[PDB]
């Protein structure tokens, strides 16, 4: 039951790649050490081929039964609605990859006859039709890390007209069925002070709480066809209209279940049984079988009071601790019963009794003071990859900025708030592009955002104290300054000296360059100003935000 077949036919490049960093005007003011920051390109797509295929066993138990019962319970409640073709195309990215049959992302989204007319098609295929495989395309994702090299990650998807398709059958119910079956451990829906405040009062709500992090070894490549079967039935436990139900079932058979794996030149390099990274499903089929699999286990190893946080692939179990020992016995039963139910550990989980270093999406929770002297918690991460990714958009204009996308995020960070804001502010300030709208990734969603703008949505996620944090902890400020050395980052103490000359540039531009000034570099001045709610805040259209996740779904706005 293997994940993947080969042809031996290579995984090949659309253009030329590049895996040294970039170096121009701007690199040397933000890290010096060149070296230590990579890409992944193809050339480690056979790497990555060698780590991803394996064959998959599966034993499932009671538990497992017992607990999918009660998910479909839950999904018989959900009414989910078809989308329309305009809604659909209007979802789509402006520069989503073009379809093979003659139209592209903007043809879609400006609904021409002939994109419309193709969706049609594909569409009464998938209703005519539910068992010819899917053709998808396999690519080797071009990721920017810091060393200690990774492979390149593969990215599989459909073409242009079926991913349209797929919006249209399946959108409203990766939209609204996660939180419908999992409740407050749908992790999608929280913005991260939201995450953060269910992360502690989970903790406070155990006598004496523990807490692991699981991380499943290349969780996409253990999703068995068994899976993806269940996922789909969950599916059809909601109210859907006959034409919903059939197209998808045709998605699960014809392509979410399995399909022929094309490279960029046209050839034939295998077949996939394992999930697509690249389908609307993969965010929530990811979560929905997390989740089952770890609940399931969770009884197996008789866990008290358990309460979980899984985002796709990522999971957080908050608990009664049992006592020390008895908590580490418990974990390893957890484990067996995850790896009986195809989803092995990677490194092996740690029970943890301090909720500031558990690790999971990447972040913990740290604690800062306001400027009321409160302690207050929120949520950061190590800075080596950001600051990996921002040298290289330093110096490279990329389809997605995560340098944004940080900030947005991470607003109260030490690091996001000296550094990013600082280093972006200035070169943008320095081309007069602060108004020109840029594309970030949250929750696997793209968004166009004007930086001059940031304000306003900081406060609007995280309020704002996110302006007003200081005293931040021992150990978050070690391990920025740690990493800053390690990626030969000027030191804090530099960016302070930086943050007052931006601040003063973005005052002297007025407007909306002015109020970025104002609020987002106040911690750079000996003498604060007040920072009163933003007008504009209140106004500002999130909705879409923090509804759900669509990592490798094609979703705009
Ligand atoms: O977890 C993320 C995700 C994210 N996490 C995921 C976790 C598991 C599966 C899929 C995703 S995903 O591809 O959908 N995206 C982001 O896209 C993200 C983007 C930022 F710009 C900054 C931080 C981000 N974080 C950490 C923030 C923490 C509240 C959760």
């Amino acid at each position: 039951h293997m994940s993947y077949t080969w042809t031996g036919a290579l995984i090949t490049p659309c253009a030329a790649e590049e895996s040294k960093l970039p170096i121009n005007a701007l690199s040397n003011s933000l890290l010096r050490h060149h070296n230590m920051v990579y890409a992944t390109t193809s050339r480690s797509a056979g790497l990555r081929q060698k780590k991803v295929t394996f064959d998959r066993l599966q034993v499932l138990d009671d538990h497992y039964r017992d607990v999918l019962k009660e998910m479909k319970a839950k999904a018989s409640t959900v009414k989910a609605k078809l989308l329309s073709v305009e809604e659909a195309c209007k979802l789509t990215p402006p520069h989503s990859a073009k379809s093979k049959f003659g139209y592209g992302a903007k043809d879609v989204r400006n609904l021409s006859s002939k994109a419309v007319n193709h969706i049609h098609s594909v569409w009464k295929d998938l209703l005519e039709d539910t068992v010819t495989p899917i053709d998808t395309t396999i690519m080797a994702k071009n990721e920017v890390f810091c060393v200690q090299r990774k492979p390149a990650r593969l990215i599989v998807f459909p073409d242009l007209g079926v991913r349209v398709c797929e919006k249209m059958a399946l959108y409203d119910v990766v939209s609204t069925l996660p939180q419908v079956v999992m409740g407050s451990s749908y992790g999608f829906q929280y913005s991260p002070g939201q995450r953060v405040e269910f992360l502690v009062n989970t903790w406070k709500s155990k006598k004496n709480p523990m807490g692991f992090s699981y991380d499943t070894r290349c969780f996409d490549s253990t999703v068995t066809e068994n899976d993806i079967r269940v996922e789909e039935s969950i599916y059809q436990c909601c109210d859907l209209a006959p034409e919903a139900r059939q197209a998808i079932k045709s998605l699960t058979e014809r392509l979410y279940i399995g399909g022929p794996l094309t490279n960029s030149k046209g050839q034939n390099c295998g077949y996939r049984r394992c999930r697509a990274s690249g389908v609307l499903t993969t965010s929530c089929g990811n979560t929905l079988t997390c989740y089952l699999k770890a609940s399931a286990a969770c009884r197996a190893a008789k866990l008290q009071d358990c309460t979980m946080l899984v985002n796709g692939d990522d999971l957080v179990v908050i608990c009664e601790s049992a006592g020390t020992q008895e908590d580490a016995a418990s974990l390893r039963v957890f484990t067996e019963a995850m790896t009986r139910y195809s989803a092995p550990p990677g490194d092996p989980p740690q029970p943890e009794y301090d909720l500031e270093l558990i690790t999971s999406c990447s972040s913990n929770v740290s604690v800062a003071h306001d400027a009321s002297g409160k302690r207050v918690y929120y949520l950061t991460r190590d800075p080596t990859t950001p600051l990996a990714r921002a040298a290289w958009e330093t110096a490279r204009h990329t389809p997605v900025n995560s340098w944004l996308g940080n900030i947005i995020m991470y607003a109260p960070t030490l690091w996001a708030r000296m550094i990013l804001m600082t280093h972006f502010f200035s070169i943008l300030l320095a081309q007069e592009q602060l108004e020109k709208a840029l594309d970030c990734q949250i929750y696997g969603a793209c968004y166009s955002i004007e930086p001059l703008d940031l304000p306003q949505i900081i406060e609007r996620l995280h309020g704002l104290s996110a302006f007003s944090l200081h005293s931040y902890s021992p150990g978050e400020i070690n391990r920025v300054a740690s990493c800053l050395r390690k990626l030969g980052v000027p030191p804090l103490r530099v960016w302070r000296h930086r943050a007052r000359s931006v601040r003063a540039r973005l005052l002297s531009q007025g407007g909306r360059a002015a109020t970025c000034g104002k609020y987002l570099f106040n911690w750079a001045v000996k003498t604060k100003l007040k920072l009163t709610p933003i007008p504009a805040a209140s106004r500002l259209d999130l909705s879409g935000w923090f509804v759900a996740g669509y990592s490798g779904g094609d979703i705009y706005h």
